This record gives structure tokens, sequence and C-alpha cells, in this order.
């Protein structure tokens, strides 16, 4: 990409004007103006910009600032005012793919100079110009997405007085409910620029609260937190989706006092010594609405801090009371699945060769009904999550296996109907997958669920890479053993499968090595087996030590948070009912008149904290 | 539960009075008083309270305070004084199950306002009213147990001047030796509200010492630390029972100087450079009394800090000299049990088929006598601990096994008397349990006892959850292997027991997998065995890594403290003698005249500390 400003890199005439404005002498510009009258030219023509981007001369003026001061910018406004052009200069943007839309007010705000932005919009510059280049889009290397607006650029770079001036100027008041070409307003942009660093979280929380208060002062009828982008997300939902937790935590529990009391969510109902009763707001933070923060946290967000967002209140108490409401249906589902797997096990064990036969036919048609029921249920589940199939796959890996087992038992039943003798491996693989999928329902109990999310420390990629190295080793020594044991002076290592088995048996502790005098090269085969044993012993040892050093590092125990996330995913998948009885969901919380006719569907938590009471003591 | 105060939630007329007292304007109340004369009503009637709880208007007055000040509370006292009622208002309580007994003095003290509580009890309010609701009982969610008294509420919320005023007012002096409806006095309540946080421990120690000194000043004849609740526990015993260690540690070793010298327990006998000789008090801190702190720490408390309470003095030296007195009886018991197990082993090994026979009959009747002796001893032990059978089971898990082995050998002897050929598995299981219970007596030696309490890192629940997952795996693949090996083209995996064995043998390193050409689906059975081996290898690896990461975290070594707790449990179970020779216990310590005619059964420790002497240097 071309650089915007470059102190020694080459990109009136063009170079003469660019050098005299890079210095910025206001009298040495004299002699330019009449030169524009003879040729009927303007300052925004393609011969007077950098023809690739379109970076005009005033953009170089606001780029090169003498300590934030430039004496030549208002000369350029006088020249463009009396240059005969219908169109302006300050509204003119670049045209390259990389800096598409990047005006000069963006540079005047970026350089943190109140004087130049004041002298720009006091002399008729636009404040809504969208800098929409690829440099200004997120999730790309060398990028800066600030929200594609001058007010969002002033907000995302901490410049307080430029925000208050841009909202409180008599020339052009910037729309606090404006948008970019992505749909994002300025609070969306503060959410997008946030990280999980503590100081950046403090900066974005500071600018968010201050901008929300100025929205109360300036535009009190509209509500800024209820505006959605082109994906239909409020800034709370955008903070839940893109994984920024600390601004999400700050928005979720927010208490203000006095005139800014209406734009709080954590109203305090009462207190009594150490007990404190708060009334949180469930404005789109519950599963009653279609697209809300619970469904976005569970099924839409792709981030590793996603399991920490169900820890914090009111989401803890909301998910806890939803789970207390639905734990009877969870264990009813588990009992139905246990009955189905008992039918599967008794049908498979008592299977005939290739009254009792009638009862087994009853069992077989019950298996086909249960299989087509689970198959339609899992297909409906994957159709509901059709937008994000990689977010139904990254964590909840049992919804793949329930589908796979149901598909395999339906296919095995139609292979039994179609006479084929290859149905019994499919029915057995279905039975194995069903008894394995029985361990999905261990979430509902506290301690075994905590252990079942604790028993997955060893990373699946960390296993597959070891399987790659071990299969290289086993295959190399397998072809080696068969091609050395091809000749003689039963026969071991006769085929590559039998030698692969006899080399794999060293890993399970059943491997036999001997000085087999049937072979001709018995010393070389014994030395090669010894080399295989030593190499795979070093291999398994290095895997054990490196995996233990990756795990045992005093890292924070996640198992309570991931267990609460798994129960949250389960209760949100369960609240829609089945695929035939689509039930109606409780509007959780009581509707309370709070402040001003603003009635909110509030949900009270009643929490005690002896440490917090004794420090407010 | 209904909220007590709620700033925007709806629960003269009732609403008019409630709003005008929530503001609190004293002149705008005028016009209420005559309205009570015409209808012959009062202020405490059910139409003038919240009819569910009974929250009167003055409770709303003391709830809504203008910075701890309310100008309307004494107007309400004038109205109730001249309202013609026989009964009062300030004594009137709520009547809901949740806030049962919660008067208005409790709110006046809770809001930390000396003015409102002064204007209450200077105008005739009770100070002994028991707030006994379910909100005010402990061990429940959203609860605050402060002791169900106004003085206990002032003490448990750090308010120093309200305590000194409530004890030192000329209107109604609060009884420092009062009680709730549970038996607890105020020092009991300070024990109940304590935690193991350091700052809360400092707060409860500060209020405890100050309240004890004011008990010396106000009520010097009675002793506040000798008052027991309805379970019969002093506050030292309540601190030992409910597990609060730091207030227990502070009460146990307490030194004061000067006029508060009589209410100390750690009197200093002498010092000589680094050696320091102290005279601790054994007022109910020894096993001579029936119910004391040693028997409560060992056999009554249910807490994980229970093993740290035998570390600290004088309990360390007391248990050490008791163990030096009783270690000969401990190893006499161990030698008797070793003789009994040698008789059991020689009788079992030389058992006949289904002089020497007479000697074996002598051995059999010796086994029956030893078995009925151990059975009666363990039944007497479980009858003595009949109140807390879960505290004879949570730590001391050998008293279950001694009972089980004695019961099994008595049952095996009566099955040999009753001719039955099923006696020999019971006698063998008794012999196994007896040789296993021989490892109980390893407590008496220092280093092997420290190792035997060190060799129990792996949690029993952490094993049982792995056993659940592994049994799911083994059962699924067992029915899979038998139903695939049902057909052919000896026979392996013929039954589910034999396949369960041949799959369990992979875990001990003896499992055989081969390309068994007797079977028809030999490739599917080999692939299924390979899948079982890989899955259980990942399973055992995840158990090992997760269990090692749970254990190896630089946690503090408990093994000395739990070894001292095990020796304490042993010496307290041994000091009662056997179930036939119930011996008399030494009153440990010397009776010394200390201060004023207050003779205490003191026990001196003689401890050196080079670090403590050099900082007092
Ligand atoms: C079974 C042996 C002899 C031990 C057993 C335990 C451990 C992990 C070390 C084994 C061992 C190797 O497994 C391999 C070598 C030589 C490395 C070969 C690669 C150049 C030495 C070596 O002591
Ligand atoms: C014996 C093998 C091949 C190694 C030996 C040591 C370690 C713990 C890893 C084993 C192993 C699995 O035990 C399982 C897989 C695949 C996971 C199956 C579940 C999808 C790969 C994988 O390298």
């Amino acid at each position: 990409p071309p650089p915007m400003e470059s102190p020694f890199q080459r990109e009136f005439d063009r170079d003469r004007l660019f050098s005299v404005v890079s210095r910025g002498v206001p009298e040495e510009l004299t002699g330019l103006l009449e030169y524009l009258r003879w040729n009927s030219k303007y300052l925004t023509d393609s011969a007077y910009t950098e023809g690739s981007t379109g970076k005009t001369c005033l953009m170089k003026a606001v780029l090169n600032l003498q300590d934030g001061v430039n004496a030549c910018i208002m000369p350029l406004l006088q020249i463009d005012k009396d240059s005969g052009n219908p169109k302006l200069l300050v509204n003119a943007q670049c045209t390259d793919e990389f800096y598409q839309g990047h005006s000069a007010l963006h540079i005047a705000i970026e350089k943190r100079s109140l004087q130049c932005v004041k002298l720009l919009v006091e002399n008729g510059a636009d404040v809504h110009l969208r800098a929409c280049g690829r440099f200004f889009q997120k999730h790309q290397g060398t990028c800066f997405y600030f929200g594609e607006l001058p007010l969002s650029l002033a907000a995302c770079t901490k410049q307080w007085d430029v925000v208050t001036y841009l909202l409180e100027n008599p020339h052009q008041p910037a729309s606090l409910e404006a948008t970019d070409s992505l749909g994002n307003t300025v609070l969306h942009a503060l959410v997008m620029i946030a990280d999980n660093s503590p100081e950046n979280s403090a900066l974005v929380i500071h600018m968010y609260d201050g901008l929300l208060q100025m929205g109360a002062r300036l535009c009190p009828t509209v509500q800024l937190e209820e505006i959605s982008n082109h994906q239909g997300l409020t800034p709370l939902k955008l903070a839940a989706k893109e994984g920024k937790i600390e601004i999400f935590r700050h928005i979720l529990q927010r208490e203000f006092s006095g005139p800014y009391q209406p734009l709080s969510r954590k109203f305090t109902e009462w207190c009594y010594g150490p007990v404190r009763v708060s009334l949180y707001d469930l404005s789109s933070v519950d599963s009653w609405e279609k697209n809300s923060v619970l469904e976005i946290i569970a099924f839409h967000c792709k981030s590793p801090n996603r399991h920490r967002m169900v820890v914090l209140e009111p989401l803890n108490k909301l998910l806890q009371e939803k789970w207390d409401r639905l734990v009877s249906r969870f264990f009813f589902n588990f009992a139905c699945y246990l009955v189905y797997m008992f039918i599967f096990t008794v049908v498979a064990y008592h299977q005939p060769s290739l009254f009792g036969e009638s009862m087994l036919l009853l069992g077989h048609i019950l298996i086909l009904l249960g299989g087509i029921y689970l198959l339609l249920g899992q297909l409906w589940y994957f159709w509901r999550r059709r937008l994000f199939i990689w977010i139904s796959f990254m964590d909840s890996y049992f919804e793949i296996l329930f589908l796979l087992q149901a598909l395999l038992t339906v296919l095995s039943q139609v292979l039994r109907f179609m006479e084929t003798e290859w149905y019994l491996p499919l029915l057995v693989l279905s039975l194995v997958l069903g008894w394995l999928n029985l361990l999905y329902y261990t979430r509902g109990f506290q301690h075994t669920g905590i252990y079942s999310v604790m028993i997955q420390k060893v990373i699946l990629r960390d296993l597959l890479r070891f399987l790659l190295v071990y299969l290289v080793f086993l295959f190399g020594f397998a072809v080696a053993l068969v091609s050395l044991s091809r000749e003689a002076r039963p026969a071991p290592y006769r085929s590559i499968l039998d030698a692969s088995l006899e080399l794999f048996k060293f890993t399970i502790g059943m491997g036999e090595l001997a000085f087999q005098e049937q072979l001709r090269f018995r010393g070389v085969v014994l030395l090669l087996l010894l080399a295989y044993v030593l190499l795979t012993y070093v291999l398994l040892l290095n895997m054990l030590i490196a995996l233990m050093s990756e795990t045992v590092n005093h890292v924070a125990d996640n198992s309570w948070s991931i267990w609460k996330l798994q129960k949250a995913i389960s209760v949100l998948e369960m609240e829609n009912g089945y695929w035939w009885c689509r039930r109606k969901k409780h509007r959780e919380g009581r509707l309370l008149k709070v402040g001003t006719p603003d009635e909110r569907w509030c949900f009270r938590v009643e929490e005690v904290n002896w440490a917090a009471w004794e420090k407010t003591l």
C-alpha cells in the first residue's frame, strides 16, 4: 500500500505547492491563485493530487503540522473559496482502495490538534464523511477500524474536547446517532476498537460512559444503546458477539446516581448490612426475544473468553433459575435416552444369526423410530444454526456425534431391511457411539460435570500431531520389518498389517521381541526392533513431558466457567422445546416502573458479600 | 421474598402517609392525627401496614433517611403517644415468615445513624426484640444472621458508639448477657458472623475484645464467656464447632495487661532471653470434662480448617503430652491386633477341606472371640457418636472398616457353625480387610504416619468419576465385541464377562489384540479394539494429567497438621478406655491462684523462639 505521509519518499505545479505547503509559509503561496485562473483549473484536479490515491495539497497541509499548528490551512480555504469551483475541497476524499474516503478532517482529528479541526469546521467542512477504505476495515493486517466517521475517530483516540466540540459546535453538529457503511454507530465503534487489556478497557469504558451522558444531554428522546447495525446488533450484543468482555461487563451492570439515573441497568433495590439486592435490566439479555445476548454468547460468539461471560451477574442468576426450571426436563431427556440405549443394547446382544422373534422385531422397529427421531431432531438443530456451523462445532462436539449415531442406526436398519449382511458392523458402531454419547448428559450433575469438563485437558490437535509422528515411525519400521523378514535362512511380520500390529503392541505393553532364528537377518531385525522400542519410548516420554509442561503451569481453573457455559448452551437449546412441541418461553423478571413512563423488565438478584460490606464500612 | 424497601416498587390513607413519610416533611403530616380519632383507628392496624409483612409507616421512616437524618420520626412518636392505643409502635414487628420480628430499632441501627436510634430509645423503644425471621437465620441463601438482637446488630456491624450507647443509656440498658431464640448471646453471634478472611477476623477480634472489656466494666460478677446456648456451647466451643479458626485462635491465647488481666488465658510465667514460659487456661479445653473443645474439634466440627486447630498452642502441647502418656497403650492395642491377625492368617492358611484339628478349633474360637470383641467395641464407638454419624465417617474411615471386618468374621464363624460352604469367601474377605486395617495403626510412628496421610492425595470422588467414565467405555465396547464376535466366518469374546475381562486387561498391560481369522468381521473387531485402546489411552492420560495438575499447585503441606489431627482423634478415642474398662482421666494441668479468689486449672508451655526474641530486642 502507498504511504499516506512519508518524510523523504517521493510519491504552481504539484511538487512546488506540495513543498511550500509542507513547510507552510503563508506568504510564499502568493502567486498560486492567479495561476488557477488562467488555465481554469482547481485544487482538487487529478494533476494536483497524488493520482493513485487522490491525496490533495490540504491533506499534506494537515499531515505536516508544526507542533499541531499550521499557518497555511486557512490560506488554502481562501483559495478554494475564491477558486471558482462549485464543489469544495474539505469534503474531497481519496480514491485508492486502501484509503477510500479518508478526508482531511480525519487527519486534523488524528493529529490531536483542536486548532486545525476548529479552523476546518468553522470554515465549512463536513463531519459525516465516511472513511471506508481497506485500511479502515477490521480483521486485516495493518488496519485501523475506528468507525469510519470523524466523531468516532475523535472518540476512539481519547480526544475529549474534540468530541464535545464536534457535538457542540454552532456550524455543523455531528450526529451522535449516525452510522458508517457497515451500520455501526459510535458506541458500536467503541466496542469494535476495544481489547481485553485493562487500560484499554478503562479507556473504552470512560469514553462510553461520557458519550452516553452527552447523548442524554444532546439527544434525550432517542436512545443510543437501542440502535442496531446492518447485522442487527446493539452495542451490548456487539460486545457479546465479538468477545470483548470488560466493556460487556461494564454495560451489563451499570449504576449511575442522580440525573443520569435513567441510563443505568443495575438499580439497587435495597441493602441490609452485607446483603444487597439489585434490579438488573433484561433489555434483550434473556432468551425471550429472538436474538439476544444469551443466544449470541452461546451460539454466535467465537472467542476464548466466551465462557467467562456466563460467570458474571445477572447472567449467573438468570441461567441458574432457568436451569432450576428445566433440570426436570433435562433428566427426563436423559431417562428417555437411557431407555433408548437399553433397547439398543438388548436388541444388539440378543441378535440372531445371519414370541421372542416378534419381541425382537418390536425392539427393531422401536430402534428405527428412536433413530429417525434423533436424526430429525439433530437436523432441525443444525438447520436452526445454519448461519454458524463452525460455532455449533467448535465447542458442542456432541451434536455432531448424536447426528452421526442416529444416521448410522437409521442406515443400519435400512441395511437390515435390504437383506445385507453388512448391517451388523453399522449397528455395533451405532451402539458404541450411543454409549459414548451417554456421557453428554453428565453436565446436569455438579461434580461429575465439573470433572467431565476437567478431563479434557489434552488438546485434540496435540493428540493428532503426536499421531502423525507416531504413524510415520510405525509405518517406516513396518515396511522395514516386512522387507527384512521376507526371507528365511509361524513367520512373523509377513504383511505390513501384521507388522503394524506387532509394532503397535509395544505401546500397550504386550510387544514381543526375540532372537528369532527362523529369519536370516535375525540380528538386524532384533537391532531394528530395539531401535523402534528406544525411539518410541523417547517419543511417548517427550509427549508426556511436553504435554504436562503445557498443562501444569498454575493457569486459572476454567472448569466452573466452562461447566456453566455448557449448562447455558443446554438450557438455551432446551428452551425452544423439541422439534414438534415448540414451547413458549417465560418472560423472566417483573415489569417495574423505573424513573421516567419507562417501565423495564427487571430481574432482581439478592447477593451477599462480606468482603464488600466491610470495605464500605 | 418481598423486599423491605424498594425505591420504585409498589407494595391519611396508606399510600398518602407512606409517601409523605418517605419524603419526611414534619408539617405535611398535620391532618393525619384527627383522622385517627374519628374512626377509632391506630397506626399499627393491618390496613395501615403492608399486609403481608406488617411493615408499619415508621419502619418506612427509618428506612428512608435523608443522610441518616429524618425530621419526621419524633412526629410519629407524638402521634402514637397521643393516639389512644394501649400498645406502642416501636415495639411492633413484622409478621411475615421472612422478616419475622424485624422491628424498627433494627433498621435504625442498621442504617448506622446514632441520631435515630438515640431518638428511638430516648423515647421508649425496646432493646431486646428478637428479629427471628428466615432472613435472620444462618446457612440459607440471601440471609443475614446477626444474633437476632439490636445490641448484636450494633456489634456485628462495627458501630462502636451505638454499642456503648445501648449499654450505657439511662433509659433502657441492653442486657449484655441476653439471648436470641436460638440461645446465642452476643459473643456467640460474633462467632457465628465470623469468616476466615483476615480483615473480617480482625473486625470480629476487635469487637470481641472491646465487648469483653465492657462486660468487665458493666457486669463484673457474671462471666460472659461461660454462658451457653441451647446446644450447650460457650463461644470458644462455638468457634471450635463451626470452624472459625482465627477468632478461636484469638480466644485460646489471650493476654491482657493491667485491670483486664483477669480476663486473659495466656498468663506469662517467665521469660529468659529466647525462652518464654506461658500458663494457658484449660477452662473446658481438655478432655476431662464431658463436652469440651478437644472433643468438639475432633468429633463435632465439620470444616476443612479443622486440622489446623490442633496445630496451635496450648492444644499442641496438650495433645503431645497426652500422646506421650498413651503411646504405650496405642502400641499395646497394635500388638493385640497383630496377634489377632496372626491367628486369623494361620487359621485361614491351614484351613481343612470341605491334635492339629483341636488346635485349629482353638484358633477358630479365638477368632470368634476376637471378632465379637471388635464388633462390640465398634458398636459402642458408633453409639457414643450417635449424634454425628457423618463426622465419624468424613475423616475416620477406619472405624467403618473395623466394624465391617468384625461383622464379617462373626458372620463367617456362624456360617461355619451352620455347615454352609459359603463361609470361606467371608473368612477370606475378613482376612483381607484385617490386613488392610493393619494400616490404621501407622499413625503412631512419625515418619510413616506422615507418609500415610501424604499417600492420600487422589480424591475418592476423583477416582469414582473416572470409574464411571471408564465403566461406560468398557461396557459399550464389551457388548460391541460380543455382538460382533457372535458369528464365525477357543472363541474370544463369547460372553460379556469374558469380553469385559479381555478389555480390562489392556489397562494392566496384558491385553492381546490380533487379526483373528476365526471371526467373520475380523477387520471390524480389530479396528474396534484399536479404537478402544486409543480411547482408553487418552482417558487414562487425561486422568493422570488433570489429577497431577490438581495436586501439584504449590499448595501448603497439610500432612503434619492432618497427622496431628489423626493422633488427636486417636488419643481422644483412647482416653475413654475400652468398652469394659472405662478409665478415669487426668485433670491435665496444675491449679493456680491467679488474680481475683479465681483459681484456674492452668497448663504451662515452655517455648523458645529465636525469631520472636530478636524482634522484641
Ligand atoms: C529403554 C531404555 C534403554 C531407556 C528407558 C527409559 C528412557 C526414556 C530412556 C530409554 C533410552 C531410549 O529410549 C533411547 C536412548 C538413545 C536415543 C535413541 C535416539 C538417538 C537411550 C535411552 O536410555
Ligand atoms: C497409541 C497411540 C497411537 C498414542 C499413544 C500415546 C498418546 C496418549 C496418544 C495415543 C493416541 C490416542 O490414544 C488417540 C488418538 C486419536 C484420538 C481418538 C479420539 C478421537 C491419537 C493418538 O496419538
